[PDB]
């Protein structure tokens, strides 16, 4: 990949300074240049909410480096989440990103590195962060990263990328971008990392519809009183993540319920404290989700 | 301390079938059970706005596990936080928790544990989670979080603690609770593990001053045009965490000035990309404090 090295070295002519491992050498392939992307916010149409919020947390960060490293007010996220329903155009967007602020791309395929590598794939995800510090600014491109590493192999490069994904905090010029379509799908660990995340658009009521229908898939549906198509059709300008939240607040209602029952029996003298009894969280009903609306507003 | 143990058998008749090792004896005597407590909601005033939250988030989880636990709809929070200005009764409002929820009570003093053991410390961390986690329910107490943990024996710890932090997420019956009166001094990483955060209280103009004054120890202020009285008494219903967030937005108003100076000299071909120039970022002005009050609303 000389040709590729040559290219880098006379954009940044501090670069050519610079050696290169090798592992970090066959990742070098794996980067793509500003000026190789072909796309820019122009070309994407309802980006009008998002410019500004886009500019101060991705874009300003990277053509501005030197203010974010010497002002202790100003700090870049860690990670960047963009998210929105199938079609939004998640990826195209990161692409955008990484043009409107000339700053590298490195687009990983975990499942590319894991069955080339197996094994030995930690240390291409080492050299890969070393890779984009050396070549900053560069983003580091997650996409559907509700899949990424996912079993015992699998769990110690979750908790070695974590190690460093922390690593680069002290780093204003290296970015990691992640895009998805499942938001309420995404790791745990992850969502803690993605500080901020950008709603690219919103889902229509079919999307809701399967939304809702992942969601309550393992929870206990009224048999009568139960309609998803209802609760679907109105929840138009929810997303995904506000969907989950309806479904937290409708099994909070039951729940309510529940623990009301149950103390009423305990204080009442009828059942001990530790005593199981005839109490089970009850089958969730329309009226919880018509009743919990409005957490979108919170 | 077998009268300690005694206690707790008692109370829960399966607990006489467990067994402490020799680390979880010695902090056996650090617990404080229920009946211990001697406070209350009632004996706290101005409790009114966070009842509601308080339930759903602390005292739920801990008297209904089993809803928890059965629930994928529901989950306890990894790790509540209480802040709020000096004199806000932090400590007695996680004791009242701890009370109004039937929960054991342990309070972590980190000073007392590393002055005791040192290098065994960890010891004692560890054999404090799996202690808390047979005395289910259990709440484990940080007090003054944003001095826990503060050289290279005190960052082992922390990546310790953090681990122990993360393994008691499938555990509805465990909870850390922390409490703190400089909530922009606690490490991220720990905010990163406190989803939800109380606001006791709020901040007095005095205590606005000095929390301005903190925030803005090492920025850059003008000399003439910057008035700290001024906006200290004009940020009425800013919490500490809101202050930050109006230092975050002035900085980044000085910032958007100068990169529309760095792109108007790059692109009037003044000066190279990577040219080190005349720019450095201006000293922060009364008007930007004042100019962006309204982030408390965001």
């Amino acid at each position: 990949a000389s040709l590729q090295w040559e290219k880098l070295v006379k954009r940044s002519p501090a670069l050519a300074e610079v050696t290169l491992d090798a592992y970090e050498r066959t990742i070098l392939s794996s980067i793509v240049t500003p000026d190789e992307i072909n796309i820019t916010f122009q070309d994407i149409g309802g980006l009008d909410p998002l410019i500004s919020d886009l500019h101060e947390s991705v874009i300003y960060p990277l053509m501005m480096p030197e203010v974010y490293s010497n002002s202790p007010l100003l700090q870049a996220p860690s990670g960047v989440l963009l998210y929105g329903p199938p079609g939004c155009g998640k990826t195209m967007l990161a692409k955008a990103l990484a043009k409107e602020s000339g700053a590298n791309f490195i687009s990983i395929r975990m499942s590319s590195i894991m069955d080339k590598w197996y094994g030995e794939s930690n240390k291409i995800v080492d050299a890969m962060f070393s890779l984009a510090n050396k070549l900053q600014p560069c983003i580091i491109f997650i996409d559907e990263i509700d899949s990424f590493l996912r079993h015992e192999v699998t769990a110690t490069l979750k908790a070695e990328f974590m190690t460093l994904w922390d690593g680069l905090l002290n780093n204003g010029r290296v970015m990691i971008i992640g895009a998805t379509n499942r938001i309420n799908d995404i790791d745990d660990a992850f969502l803690r990392r993605l500080p901020k995340r950008f709603l690219v658009s919103l889902p229509g009521s079919d999307q809701r519809y399967k939304i809702l229908s992942v969601l309550l898939k393992d929870t206990k549906l009224d048999e009568d009183e139960f309609d998803l198509q209802l609760i679907a059709d109105n929840t138009k300008g929810f997303s995904g993540s506000d969907l989950k939240e309806l479904c937290r607040e409708a099994a909070l209602d039951a729940a309510k319920e529940y623990i009301k029952q149950k103390r009423q029996l305990i204080d009442s003298g009828t059942i001990d404290v530790n005593d199981t009894s005839s109490l089970k969280i009850r089958p969730l009903k329309t009226k919880d989700f018509t009743s919990g609306l409005e957490v979108l507003f919170q």
